[PDB]
């Protein structure tokens, strides 16, 4: 579409708000494991080698497509994300040193606290007219994975489709894994990138510190406003009076006392989107 | 309601200054326990699996409300514009003598004690009403201790969730909605600032977490906080009241005879500058 | 000589494309096909008790992109900005690393070491090949030599003989290339050169170390303007774009002797390019 | 006071420039313990509980007053506008050769020392009056040593409580307030800057703990700071005096014998640009 | 010289560009030692206390005075206005087999070696003079050797205190100033740039301490360090000579024999720019 003016006047503007809950692996608060809803499955190192690594121990980018108020109902108009205030919830449970089933930080005979979650931290949100586009990678192209029908993840090889032969090209830039983040807790962080080379119509922001002993450095406010504009001055444009969220937070791993496996740890994300009304020509 | 224009002239603008103590747990220096005041009881790895999570095991929240003088008595709201605050008590974190700290040495030295360090969890809050808070748990069942009279309150008190419906609180459970409303009541473990309220103030927060981390702090008068929003308007304080809030967590010290831990709280100065503001009922 | 800048419609493009990692393991195929996107295992003697392969040694990823063919005026691309993203960030949070060293006590059956330690991360935009300048660790490491070579060294281009070799831990004038082929030129023995890349823009950081926690960020919201002090930015020889990376991300280690490999990821760009008039 | 015009003019300027020594305990290069000057005491983690915690094992503030040019000879005061800041001797940060410290090394080695690392507290400031200071204690019921004449003064030398309030001190106590008005007898460990008063004052602090972090300091005469509030009014001289402040925990060494530690401290410089300013 | 104005004219302007290579201590790639080229002799905790700590043991800055036009053939100095400046050869600090230095793994491994890493101090000057310094001593007794000629100078050769007041030097001694005159010859660790002097002068220092900290280096070109004053004047080039000073200690390697340390530097490039100003005299 060609972009015209900003439309001005009363009804010019509107707001949304939601929650993206965490898709750490474990993803319902329901069934045999729905003690560690917002944590991953147990994770060891010979998974995905001596066994498949299952979609529960494989944390997910979160999304949803929020319905906007219906435009064309004169100027033909679409909603245009001009900013939002996004905020990670619950950073001050981080602080608990009494973590269920956790080692113990002190030498053998004491009494110490638990160590709590740290880690890797892997933090992204974004705001879109559209779903997001996602680029694919394997950090080992030949992990055996679990397969079900039907799928509970997809992988850049279900995409791209390569021989065994052909799989170790996923460790660089298959231009052919490349998918839509169209489903809630699917597509999981370590196989898939927001795609910089798409995404005209969404914007996105991460950020990754590695590691497993790396303290989790996070923070939260309702001062802060993130600009959804381009250098053009236009925001997304919400396609079908959509508006489209995504996320992921993983806020580091618990370690297991019994056999120092880890579970990945993730919070909820808050989203209030500003939107204003833009008016197009088809 | 509909905000007008900011009232100019003599005595259109006032400050208010105080500070809040922290409530580490043991929040009172009187008692049984009142060498710890500023500190939480000791920690240990299976409190509430194997016993019951003390209140006193389990930082919280500091605030208040100040009272302005009274408008009213063109509607007008005091607006807080802008606010100074600090940490006090910095330099204390320096000390390498802490009575009854794990001792930083190999067997058979005499070197200093590990100092204050690990998880900084610092949070202050301006506001024209009580700050909201949203509930979460990082263990949906940990067990909690039932003080009289009641000395915490916990996110399924106000949810009330069936014990096969608790794991819902490791998410995001919209029921688990309350304001911080009383001093040394609402744990830094299961609550946080509700961004899905709180038009009506600001917060600013910040968490390093881990046992190990050295706290990283800074401390001026040269720095002013801007309450305004994007519409240049600063919370309108409702009942001529401003509400402050904090939480400063500064680190953990372990204990030498089992490497338990408390957590060290400190102290938060506000200063707060205000304008008369025109308001449409 | 630099003119005016070219107005009117058709004034400007935009060029997309991708730098696959060369950490050593430069190709998918072949008997060490697994490992691309890595380097070789190094040890500590590597280079003394044996020669360091190429395999061992992460090199520079470059590019020459074909712009729009120009040419009243005479007429040259000019790089403007650019969006860059280090892309599968997400893929760094694995504990479950092939052949990794498991991070829990003996008897344990912990995660494996996810990828951390050194970061080298640089990116260049050039219309023209970027300007290196050779350096050495250590003067006297010993190199494994091939026909056709799989890398060059800077004494292959400074012939120092080997009483001289130890000038090369600080500056040899004489050890200049430029960066005309992917995957040959060792960073550990490469720098940009601060003397030329007259008309190119580089951007690099270093985080060293062996347990250093990766940190990375990733968005399409944030643009590197390319102008210089003149508001000139590169301006593009032949109508040809250049683009240069390098992005260690960090290392594995390997269970069985805690040698480590190097791990790279792909770099995207895209660069914005703008006519400017130019006389001669 | 009524702050007014900025007197213009010849003469309507004065710069002072001076160095504040570290007053880390041994505060003297004079007496048995000179060899330590710009060091404490050796610290144990009993120190307070099991004997008296000495002055010279407590890290103290520095201050002078400067007398500027009279005024009002027959409404001017001098007010502070800008200084230039830096800490001296950084570069000596990097020994690994310290007497008396722990070898960096395994048993049968021979290692660098450890170097001066862990809690870093730095803090200047510029008034017109002495810095105002709040009292705190990390432990109410530490012990301390009462010298004659008195080397430190105690929160509680001022609050005056029971031992059975003295816990109140490990909050905020109001009685526990002072001034800055004495060189080498405000430990930093008990006193801070006090947020509530310090309107004719200027103070700037970072402080990052921990036994084994690295120090991370900076040095140029390139920078300049501000002393202006919100009003473009600075720091106004009563009685013509300038008030300085300083500490500067560089970190600690760790005594080869017994792991024990000794803070280590670094001079200060300032350079302040005052201004005449006309009040009523 | 009273400062007038900027000359402006179609040879108003010139651009000079030279490398500082790194004194360490092994300051020449000839004789004994030249395999260690750009680093330090090794270092053990008692020297300078079991005996005298070499010069080669001692990293130093570099310096250099470069000729400009002459000018003054109505009176002329070149003003330094801006530069870019860089350290070359930060990828080769990703090398995990350096010669001689420990191995990262446990015993019966075969790891990489121990890469670079510890204390960073890196400083570039760029000044019309020679940069002021100012002397200090960690520990004022250190035992420093004696060559002939003097292979680096130290504060107490300047101050020429008695060995019963040298501990002053831990502090600030007013006598302890020298010019950076001599490339290789001022030890880091005993002269710091001099804030009471500098007036035609610009320094710029950062330091990061320990032995284990991760080596933290930018490089671009695309960074303009502007060398201009409050009032607009950058250095004034005093006989027409522009002075460049540099240090970048890089940090420490590690001995696989000993665990003893050397310390690696790297070469900085400088291009300053530079402009007519008129003057009076
Ligand atoms: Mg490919
Ligand atoms: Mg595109
Ligand atoms: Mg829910
Ligand atoms: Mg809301
Ligand atoms: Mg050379
Ligand atoms: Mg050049
Ligand atoms: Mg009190
Ligand atoms: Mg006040
Ligand atoms: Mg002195
Ligand atoms: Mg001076």
């Amino acid at each position: 579409v060609e972009v015209l003016n900003i439309i001005t006047g009363p009804d010019s503007t509107t707001e949304i708000e939601l929650y993206l809950e965490p898709r750490m692996g474990i993803n319902s608060p329901t069934g045999d494991k729905k003690e560690w809803y917002g944590y991953s499955e147990v994770i060891h190192h010979a998974d995905g080698y001596d066994n498949n690594l299952l979609s529960i121990q494989m944390p997910q980018y979160s999304c949803a497509r929020v319905q906007l108020p219906m435009l064309n109902t004169d100027t033909l108009m679409m909603w245009e994300a001009v900013s939002c205030k996004t905020e990670i919830v619950g950073i001050g449970s981080l602080i608990s040193v009494h973590l269920l089933e956790a080692k113990m930080a002190a030498k053998e005979g004491g009494d110490g606290p638990s160590q709590p979650i740290e880690g890797m931290n892997y933090h992204m949100f974004a705001v879109g007219g559209e779903p997001l586009d996602l680029q694919g990678i394997e950090s080992n192209a030949l992990t055996k994975y679990a397969s079900a029908i039907p799928p509970k993840t997809i992988h850049p090889n279900d995409i791209a489709k390569l021989a065994e032969e052909e799989k170790p090209q996923l460790q660089g830039l298959v231009p052919k894994a490349k998918a839509r983040l169209d489903k809630d807790g699917f597509y999981p962080i370590e196989e898939w990138s927001p795609d910089p080379s798409r995404n005209e119509n969404s914007r996105y922001f991460g950020s990754f510190v590695g590691g497993l002993n790396t303290p989790p450095n996070l923070q939260f406010t309702n001062a802060v406003t993130t600009v959804l504009l381009d250098e053009n001055g236009v925001g997304p444009l919400c396609k079908g009076d959509g508006l489209f969220v995504s996320a992921a937070d993983i806020c580091g791993v618990m370690v297991k006392a019994d056999n120092e496996a880890i579970r990945y740890r993730g919070l909820p994300r808050y989203f209030k989107v500003t939107l204003r009304k833009r008016a197009v020509k088809n």
